[PDB]
């Protein structure tokens, strides 16, 4: 009986904007984006049928304007204790320079920029 | 429900990211090649909280651009409004002068006219 | 008991709901038709707390109105007694002082697009 | 066993109805800042179409030397169609068969208020 395990059922995982009221993140922006203006609210979530990376301890982070994408996705790397092996893919849009420029060009009605991590390039 | 604040490597300089003798050789082609222009780094001072980062470092200027009108042109790629200061320095030094006199008093070692920018006239 | 405050997206300032080709024809068209005006944005600061806001963005000023002139005008849209601080910035340079013809700051400070931008608030520093 | 059963869900909404006229309007104003040279298109399946396939993608831009000749091509080998396979693209209630225009005037005189330029395709001409 304890041989074998019993998985349970549970909720089913929750994005950040169903988590949160637009408003809310709205106001969120608007007061970290007046008084942080070279920082870009991000907010980071595992791909929802990711099945190798572990989850992260927060979602909503805040990035230096100078930071690229590959040091954004290094930072991500050691927060998550990656191995070397593990492969670990960032989208914006679907898709894998500058944050303040993806910024710029991708982000949200609501002023963050959605970014979703898989340990695959794919849809 | 408050941001986590993630910290990249270091800002690094134009001078951090390419060799003295790289830079020697990036100015003996432009200038053999574009006589009438002058090459010119643009850099966003380092303790500079207001103003955005530029998408680009290394530019060429036409030698009877001036003070003015260059500044002009970096708040409109800045897109800056009309609020915004902007003060643009180099040695520390923030005109109806033309970039070529600038670039013969002022030119580094390598041949770039190095440039900082701020919201702020002195620091 | 408390008081809510309902806000939506940041609105968008005068060049993020234009182009910039739109922008030029606006000014191609407004000085063919009133070559003697002077076609100025003004917008209120964005963290602005204390001056109202206007109804309109878009402006024609008179060639015979200067900066002095100007000024009162727009502090009397906003119906401020002489006690009230009032800025009007301009390519992030406050122009109290000037009392100039508009042609003038026009040809010293408009926009590529060819518009003047202005930004008024009730502090000069930000 | 003998039949087969068709599994549907509720109607798909179109673009103008997935859009409000904000966001729209605002989706067109940074396309159009970021690429002056290519038009904004809507490109959509007729609703009751039965022979041809549908595009994975609703937002297109279009180069302006694209013609509306060129265009109609682009789109016939972009559904792998045969050289039969009737094809029509339709603007505002009309067949775009013989117009060759350079997409930057068909999208001047028939594009929407919101700025996007709206076609359906279908294997027939009229409904």
């Amino acid at each position: 009986d304890i041989d074998e395990f019993d998985l349970l059922e549970g909720p089913s995982e929750k994005t950040f904007k169903q988590r949160r009221t637009f408003e809310q993140r709205v106001e969120d922006v608007r007061l970290i984006r007046e008084q942080h203006p070279t920082k870009i609210p991000v907010i980071i979530e595992r791909y929802k049928g990711e099945k190798q990376l572990p989850v992260l301890d927060k979602t909503k982070f805040l990035v230096p304007d100078h930071v690229n994408m590959s040091e954004l996705i290094k930072i991500i790397r050691r927060r998550l204790q990656l191995n070397a092996n593990q492969a670990f893919f960032l989208l914006v849009n679907g898709h894998s320079t500058p944050i303040s420029e993806v910024y710029e060009s991708e982000k949200d009605e609501d002023g963050f920029l959605y970014m979703v991590y898989a340990s695959q390039e794919t849809f």
